[PDB]
């Protein structure tokens, strides 16, 4: 009994069987559990506000035709290439930058078929998907990816969408992304979309990502660091005549600024104000005050020589000189300590934040 | 009665239905209404004059043939895959920079067809279009993105296009733009195309974009203030001679002027001035002028000393100072006084621009 | 009487019509007129050597068959789609860099065909074109861009190719583009190619692009200037001895070589020297100047301090000094002076050298 | 006896062979021996995580079809064309970023059949593959780089894939790498994979990579060494006081932090830190010393000058002054030999690891 | 007598003409003549090892069948779009970097066929293709680039590959590169290739390419030397006692190290030193050289202020005094002349080098 002859025999001219008809055609819309398998993750962009994800998607709805009942063997696997002879759905992607197909050697395509009718359908896409991200707190945060599955021409009357009960999404062991962590959540729900055409359906997918910290810290928050302790050195060191703390307090301030344009390289730009921004805005700004005490110092020290010019006199020199030493030694201590106040609150209020996104999330 | 010999009887080779011809030929023209929903906008490169948005095109026209006037129902949606097999129009995009189809699993793409003949076509399209900015006051403006759909190959007599009466451009909803705010106007005019070759239909759509300001200040506003607040610091502060104002003053007109190359950077090169080159400008001049006070307070310190190597003697001295000290202590008072000055009406005068330009939108 | 029938008459099985055999076959070669439509020219790169053009390309042959002689009406507009069973020339476009063929919505394509046989051809094409610029003069030139027609499969004994006599190029109204201005010349004329394999027709359209001087004064000729003013300052100012006038020429030197190096990027590497590498090359040269004098007066100081350590002394010391007072002042006065000679030649010289490009063109 | 019969006899609509059945249906698995020719590897990104491979793919498997026994020739060369008849099998790459068929002329393809039934199948395809590459060493360092050959829609109950005993891989002869070495290992082994559809066949080739060290010396190593060898200069030859150990230190200290965040250039953003990272951080602390140091002998000198303006006060001048150029000899000495101590053991423990890792691999 | 029949008379379902097989079929192997012209060459990359060139590619073989012998003409061209029902060779390129045909309008393609049988085959290609190219010498060198034209399917018992004797490869008249030369020796020679399948025809034509020098002597020959002198001036000039000179030193030696690094930006990383690392080695040695020459003059003038503060003391001061400005005035004569000797060795050792690579080409 040869299988060419079955294989025309469902499908064929002979057979009564239109691809252009839906299945249950004039009756109860055609339910269609759907599957991901994602192969491979990552290609997270800020600045497109996307990322490029190569998937595995199954999915299975139940055809009264095809039937075969013939054969001992329950399923069969068919040929990829006679994929264009049956009715499949038309699934695409809400939230699209383009997808492309995958022809490496055969199509990477999947036909199983069973007794009742029950078809499986797999294909293998890679899917550019536009995540817009919301970078409040940059360095420090939780980002939310939509993967939408919906309906271009069914109104809801048919192909109904639904997920699968057990294990919906999986993950490829072992797969990692060098910037983010992939979350075990993948919490799944549906919204319908609405248009003056109809009313469609939809299923949404959400991923949740953190962010590694190590790299920015090497990057941008030790050397900021650093610019501070070099701003530092000047108050209990340097002499107050010196042609060197102007020259420290102004590379400082240059190496900041430009450090702090640094910062905003990658990212897109946004009108609202990131967590980098506050941490390189404090640290210019204790840069900047601590060039403005040596100027303060600088000027009290200027009306001791100025009234040194014109015993006496010998009384107000020393309440100069003790203005000056006394204003020094006071920034000395002072600027550690109220950097060490900012820093303790600037990361118990971003942690605390931390563990607040959860609940709306 | 199956639905197959319904789908052929209306559109096949027994019927006498030519999909080469126009309905109503030798005829009054086909019109076409046009409705356009907007799913993904963005992308908006100043550098080479674009934009790229991905749009539902739907567009209605009635077909005097295909009234099937048979079925209890007054629409059917119809298989995506038949599309070619009947008359759809011509319509291009004139300020096109290239287009994609999307082929996501099955075409997306959608057929209705009325009892009496009405035809709803609607396809999903990303169209990178052409626009041509006009960047007079680059930080603060409101650019206008044009829509053009035409007829390409049919003249005015045929295929005449015409908008929605009521909801000829959608947005979905909660989409946003990083950069731009989109205005709820959307102002829709025709436009006829007048060719050698003929008279051709054309409609046009018009985007109003306005430009957030929170990047623009932090990026480079802030910045140069900044930079001349530190120019600021040695007039006040600062002895006459000193190895260190020098370097000051030439720091900041260096760090001014990698500043404004800065600004143009991801700008087009274009001709004429813009408004963050006029406020670059002016502080560049600022920070100049600042270096250039203190060399002319150099220089009459020079003739107090070269006066003072050759009492009467002991007159000029004082003279020599005083100046010196009158010219610092009035530029310390004039350069803050004098940049907000230029700051006020720097400001509303693009304020009020700002409020202008809605008169001729 | 139904147009369908009239259509396959024509062209079809039953006539005698070969698409693959050209008009007046073993006659006299095919005069083919080309009209040459501009809608949006631009995106001209340097570092490339081209330039993208989206155009509508008209051309009109006469065939001896297709003359229908029966409808009442002198001309109709025939689908694009029945293009592929008509003798279309073979035109490709010589200095090509790849060329893509519009697909929005349908074909963007035009047939027409006239009583007598007259075809009209119309097809719009978007061409990255080469253009081969000469960069001697880099901020203020004229570049001539070339656009071929060419048969690549015919030789002159057929399918000869001709220009419009009225109105062969057009170009969109309001078409602007940011660096460059187009000249409304746009000389037409013909050069024959001549190959191994044969003797092939080609037409050539010239293309006449001035630079917008707007951007280049402001990016690159003020802030070299503006580093020569820098430079000025510590002539008239600074004491002869400084531990700034050091600072100050170095700084200066040194932004002037990123300066220089700044102004050959978008550039591609040539062997000739331009005309921004001149004017660079010379203020750098007045930069270096000026630290050199300050080398040579710092050293008549040395002497003047050697000699004083060993009245008739007294005699000497007012010589050397006078000497570098002398100096001091004497290239004061003399360097904005020479650089306004060289500003006066370098002008005047790109300014006829301007003129006398046009005879050439 | 005419080839072309033969042709169509094997293969044709009055042979029985379906190219849509595998062979040996309903039997045993379809043995496949799969032979790699790498014709040009490389293009190697960090940042995308992958590299780029143009290969020559061969496999071979027996069908008891399409054993021909008639011409007195034991193999023969088939045209490409024709390749479209047969049973090719499904096989993918599972760690694939897209891959592209070459269609230079005619298609790169190759087909030859035995006597027996043995089929071989030759395809030339540029494959870019994702390579996770782990970056805790980054200048001296093994990369391992895998390379999967899948079956997609065949299970393992069918379509069995293996290696080749002799010559499974081979290389291009004088194919070298600019970055890396290819190492003449190429360990051979097969991981099989399991899914909620079934159980499906891979087999997997892995290929050793070594860092070249030429450029990362030049580039990164002798840089910073210098920039150590210039903090060390202030020690054994400036003076106590003076304007410009300071700025010798701010320069070094400054250009060490903007030589840190270079090397951090091409390299993606990890969270763990890196070899070159810790050279740096060491280099960095190194320099920081130098300019603490002179700031400590500096502070000593101001304890020396304050007790100076209040002999009995004799004796305490030498002890400060003693003190001072104590400190300094003893730094002048010790900072080269803890910096030689520091190289010793950071190159010895990256020897030791590059020796290490062979055994895992 | 019509074309069309005499058209489909040779090639056609009645003549017995199969495209599937070989002429001259278990026969001597197909001879194939092989003209290249080169419209355009360019873009020659260093970071990706290649070049993109467009070229005519010319075939001509001898086909036993298709001698018409019937037309009073020789020759006659045929149709572009017939040249699928013919046999075409199967020639690849084999260091290929993908290509595109050519689809502006009609196919970029020429068919002519002679009484004999010779049939001309000319095609338009635009090839990437891979240069491995030598940069032990940077600036100045000569390199070979590749050109191979192969036998995918056929080995060598069928389908033998030939140059043409007279005009094998010609090149576009005005063609040029900018960084580039191409000589006009274009030495050709075959290869032949063999694998496990089997033994296969190449042919291999060589390009000699050598490189402008007036782009690397402004961008980094000029500016490095202006260095040289800047640290220079140090010597003849500055005192001893300077907080200028360190600061002259430090500049010098970090904008050399910039440029240093610089200069290996469009570069590939490779292992091996270039001359161009030679002679940035060799300025950065001479500037830090300049710089450790006025740390020892500093450190003879501690030792003489050492001295001076504990006649006979007076002798002493006069020999440190002299030995000071002994080593300076040494150092001012010595550095200029001991850079000229490197460069006249450098200079020279490269222009006979130059010279030699010519033997080996
Ligand atoms: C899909 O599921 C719904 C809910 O159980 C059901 O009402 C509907 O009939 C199903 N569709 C079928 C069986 O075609
Ligand atoms: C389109 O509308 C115009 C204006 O009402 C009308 O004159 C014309 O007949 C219409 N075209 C049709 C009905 O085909
Ligand atoms: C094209 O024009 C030339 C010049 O007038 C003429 O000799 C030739 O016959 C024309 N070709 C035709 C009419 O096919
Ligand atoms: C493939 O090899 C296995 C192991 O020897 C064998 O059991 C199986 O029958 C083979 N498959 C065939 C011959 O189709
Ligand atoms: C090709 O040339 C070789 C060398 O002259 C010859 O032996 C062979 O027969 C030729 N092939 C033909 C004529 O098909």
């Amino acid at each position: 009994m040869p299988p060419s002859e079955f294989l025309d025999k469902l499908m064929g001219k002979v057979s009564g069987y239109d691809a252009r008809i839906r299945p249950n055609f004039k009756g109860p819309p055609v339910n269609v559990t759907c599957n991901i398998f994602i192969n491979s993750f990552g290609s997270i962009a800020e600045t497109t506000m996307d990322y490029r994800v190569n998937i595995f998607l199954r999915q299975q709805w139940n055809d009264p035709r095809l039937a075969y009942s013939e054969y001992p063997d329950d399923s069969l696997d068919l040929d990829p290439s006679m994929l264009d002879s049956i009715w499949k759905p038309d699934l695409f992607f809400a939230n699209e930058k383009g997808a492309n197909f995958h022809e490496v050697t055969t199509d990477n395509k999947l036909l199983r078929i069973s007794k009742n009718g029950n078809v499986l359908y797999s294909i293998r896409i890679t899917l550019v998907l536009a995540c817009p991200m919301d970078l409040k707190n940059f360095p420090m945060d939780v980002q939310t990816c939509i993967m939408q599955l919906e309906s271009f021409g069914y109104t809801m009357n048919d192909l109904i969408f639904e997920w699968d009960e057990k294990g919906a999404v999986q993950v490829a062991d072992g797969l990692t992304l060098p910037q983010f962590i992939l979350k075990e959540e993948k919490d799944l729900r549906y919204c319908t979309k609405h248009y003056n055409t109809g009313k469609f359906t939809c299923i949404e997918a959400r991923f949740h990502l953190e962010r590694q910290m190590g790299y920015y810290l090497i990057q941008m928050y030790i050397p900021s660091l650093l610019i501070v302790i070099l701003s530092w050195v000047s108050f209990w060191i340097n002499m107050d005549a010196a042609p060197a703390r102007v020259g420290l307090g102004i590379t400082t301030v240059l190496t900041m600024t430009t450090q702090s344009s640094g910062s905003r390289a990658s990212l897109p730009k946004v009108s609202y104000v990131k967590a980098i921004d506050i941490w390189m805005a404090v640290c210019l700004l204790f840069v900047f005050s601590a060039l403005l005490e040596y100027a303060a110092v600088n000027f009290i020290a200027r009306q001791h020589k100025e009234l040194l010019r014109f015993k006496t006199v010998e009384e107000m020199r020393k309440l100069f000189i003790s203005r000056a030493k006394r204003i020094d030694t006071v920034s000395r201590v002072a600027f550690p300590l109220v950097f060490l106040i900012f820093n303790i609150f600037y990361w118990i209020t971003y942690k605390i934040i931390r563990s607040e996104d959860i609940h709306k999330q």
